[PDB]
């Protein structure tokens, strides 16, 4: 019993973090096979960040201008290339700790674990969701750039995020491992607008199912609703509209609890209109949207990894 | 910027988890040097749990009755002994992945990371606090027994908790690594009472300081208070009394924010009496007490580990 904001074990990722230094800038890199991945703004100075011409800046750099350290192991750069917003440094040594991995571009609403790193060394691990406006509400300080987000399916590590920048609003933006930003952001120091941040409705429903599994049932009501009538109320409170694909994903949780998805939607509709009235659900006084349906099944069934 | 419930990286602990089987019971064990640590109720059947005589049950077992698996590596038991509520199995192979470690018995209010394991394999990692009544509000399923809680100081892993049982109330109880239970619990299947669970006041204050660091300042008031007048209100709301040792621990946070500890206590006193009135602090509608002063400094200054 119980429910926690649970992250994946980070051991397979800790062995891939390295320190990347170009000139005077130092940030984190990801060492897989004989390639190191890192944010391309490592080649910039503080003055370049206002309006950097990355192509012109990169041409002034050679292989010997990049210093890659894996603890005390010095890797020698024998080739460099720029793919979108990431730098790919070819090194002479393949990482012996390379796990089975793939690069994945996630969709908004999906969750992943972040291994926050500084100077190539791990600081901590936490779980977060990609917001509908393609930001993340992380915990990052200066020097955390190049920290990665990931999921684990069995023996395979799926890398999905590389941290690049903190916006002036305090939220965080980054890219996939091919260097494509999530959202409309660019890697320069300028005011950038993130869109409206909405609540991930399918995740809230999954969390309400977790509450029922763990014994919290006070919010269950006798009313029901339809999909169109629920979405009319959800959009009023800046909730994402629910689709039939979302209903299909929630199927296994409906079966385990015996509560129809539309019935759970009716309970949520009353929580949106009437509030929680000083009560709590799973130790929280707010509706939580950082747990996917898969996260709930994983935590409540005990899925393990290599 | 930002603040998350952050766990330690678990890599150093993942390499120490093994599977322990005695007869038909299988749970997790901790492999350090050539000794495996596991809960002693691994030698029990389902019927023994109601009123087990561990001494009599252990005498019917020999070294070859214990099966220890480290993935696919079979460890041979060459000696066994019972220390309080843990079993110490001497094996023939020393763990090559043994990190620098120590055994520590923590005090209530301190936090640690839990590596939840099943059949010797990691499932996830989360951060929690030892409640004042010596329980933890974890996330555990059947087979998680032997999962360990830990902290990391630089290169040293401090093991502080081994999971033993879920109480009928849904909270969790366990021992230190010398086999001494935290709290008045015993390892048998019987109704057991946990005391009143109080809020860890020094942790709430540390979290309010974290909120100020991250830009949330609406709760700061113009009033002040004394230590005796605050404790009179705190005890009314089942908060732990604040002592001078707590004030000394909060010193570095007072300096960083320029807010005196007693001034922060006055803000907390108004939050206890007037509530939060639909507002949030660090994305939460409840006062949070699972962050120690050390956790706040660590997250807001970027302390790293090996
Ligand atoms: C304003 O600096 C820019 C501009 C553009 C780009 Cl692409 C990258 C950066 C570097 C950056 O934002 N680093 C940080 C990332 N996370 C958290 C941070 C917390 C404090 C200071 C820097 C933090
Ligand atoms: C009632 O079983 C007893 C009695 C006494 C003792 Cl010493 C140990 C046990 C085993 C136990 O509680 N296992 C579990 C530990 N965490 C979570 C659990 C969730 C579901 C089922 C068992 C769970």
């Amino acid at each position: 019993s119980g429910f926690r904001k649970m992250a994946f074990p980070s051991g397979k990722v800790e062995g891939c973090m390295v320190q990347v230094t170009c000139g005077t800038t130092t940030l984190n890199g990801l060492w897989l096979d004989d390639v190191v991945y890192c944010p391309r703004h490592v080649i910039c100075t503080s003055e370049d960040m206002l309006n950097p011409n990355y192509e012109d800046l990169l041409i002034r750099k050679s292989n010997h201008n990049f210093l890659v350290q894996a603890g005390n192991v010095q890797l020698r750069v024998i080739g460099h290339s720029m793919q979108n917003c990431v730098l790919k440094l070819k090194v002479d040594t393949a990482n012996p700790k390379t796990p089975k991995y793939k690069f994945v571009r996630i969709q908004p609403g999906q969750t992943f674990s972040v291994l926050a790193c500084y100077n190539g060394s791990p600081s901590g691990v936490y779980q977060c969701a990609m917001r509908p406006n393609f930001t993340i509400k992380g915990s990052f300080l200066n020097g955390s750039c190049g920290s990665v987000g990931f999921n684990i399916d069995y023996d395979c590590v799926s890398f999905c995020y590389m941290h690049h920048m903190e916006l002036p609003t305090g939220v965080h933006a980054g890219t996939d491992l091919e260097g494509n930003f999530y959202g409309p952001f660019v890697d320069r120091q300028t005011a950038q607008a993130a869109g409206t941040d909405t609540t991930i409705t399918v995740n809230v429903l999954a969390w309400l199912y977790a509450a029922v599994i763990n014994g919290d049932r006070w919010f269950l009501n006798r009313f029901t609703t339809t999909l169109n009538d629920f979405n009319l109320v959800a959009m009023k409170y800046n909730y994402e509209p629910l689709t039939q694909d979302h209903v299909d994903i929630l199927g296994p949780l409906s079966a385990q609890t015996g509560i129809a998805v539309l019935d759970m939607c009716a309970s949520l509709k009353e929580l949106l209109q009437n509030g929680m009235n000083g009560r709590t659900i799973l130790g929280s006084a707010l509706l939580e949207d950082e747990f996917t349906p898969f996260d709930v099944v994983r935590q409540c069934s005990g899925v393990t990894f290599q």
